[PDB]
């Protein structure tokens, strides 16, 4: 039972804020959501077998016109894969990607998506969750805003 | 032991639209385009073998001034990676990647690259399909655009 | 003991120039930087046992005021990443990703990243790099400048 999961974004609860944020709603066991060996603890992907696992994640942001005004027309859209743990309990960061974009003029449509991946070494125990700046411009599709992990082999 | 795919353009064709469309000429037996157990049918890479698969895709878009008197303005630049079958036959997006852009600027040359990601569960006889905005702005090399997958592990 | 690799960069050694440089200084040997069965020499990746790899690099560019001012307003942010062999001369590109940024003045932090993966089938002997343009503007950080790989299964 090789452990794998793909967490979808959970909107009906997605906090406030322009600030760097975790996310802690996701979705475990419904369309492309799914999970096997590893556990969930809002946002809080946890390690249950050792080994190296490839992880990513892809975040889309996106803000319409008619949703009103936004504080700043300079946004700084970024997206971090964060590893934490028992004896670390301390932020880590594996992964980092984003980018900053000028949301001004009157265009009427703004989107912008990220996406990461890396291979690492996983020890149980350890946890892995997602922290984004802009939680607010999140889109709520299962297929625009997800992360996951997936074992690829034993740790020697 | 195995099966796995990666597909590259074929801009044999003539592509020239705006509308999101879906790409339907792949090579898979020229340069890095590569295949096995899996079939192509104009653009659908059906699953010839249940199993978890990594799907990926990195679509390139670009645009030269001298292509003038024309609007790009305001462009969205997207992909999709959609998954189609005999039952659960309509259309389901599995990931979805991009960005709005404004390439009017007095630049001769534009450039914006996208890449999607991620662990998926698929069954024998389902096929996945690229589907993008302004097709006719894409990069015709074969490490710009093309997409992906490989079996990680069989389902249990 | 599957083959792979998770290089970062090392800040230390980079390119303070304009051009696009293939980037030789990564650590494999700290933090999450790690390597097994393969060999970085002179900043390339050198596959020492023949199959199938899944590649990967993850690229960030960013610019903060206070460090001065950019080479130019619209910027061509790129990656490539190339093939070359320890036998014959050969370099082929096998995947690209990027997009130009107009990073002229007016915000005060700059950031943008790139992030591009696919499935190759390599040999022993090939080696894979990293060229970008801009290499003054990385971000040294490893959760943001790094690429990887990993075997999944044997050729044939
Ligand atoms: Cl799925
Ligand atoms: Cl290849
Ligand atoms: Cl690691």
């Amino acid at each position: 039972a090789q452990p794998f999961a793909h967490l979808t974004i959970n909107a009906a609860s997605i906090p406030s804020g322009s600030h760097k944020v975790t996310l802690s709603s996701w979705y475990h066991d419904r369309g492309w959501a799914k999970i096997s060996n590893m556990t969930l603890s809002n946002g809080k992907l946890r390690v249950n077998q050792d080994g190296f696992y490839y992880l990513y994640a892809n975040i889309c942001f996106r803000h319409h016109e008619t949703s009103g005004s936004v504080p700043t027309d300079y946004l700084q859209l970024m997206v971090y894969v964060v590893k934490t743990s028992i004896k670390i309990p301390s932020s880590h960061n594996l992964m980092k990607g984003g980018s900053t974009k000028n949301w001004s003029g009157n265009s009427e449509f703004h989107f912008y998506s990220i996406n990461v991946g890396g291979f690492f070494k996983l020890r149980a125990g350890e946890e892995i969750s997602i922290q984004v700046s802009n939680p607010s411009l999140l889109d709520p599709d299962q297929d625009a805003t997800y992360f996951g992990a997936f074992k690829v082999q034993d740790i020697d």
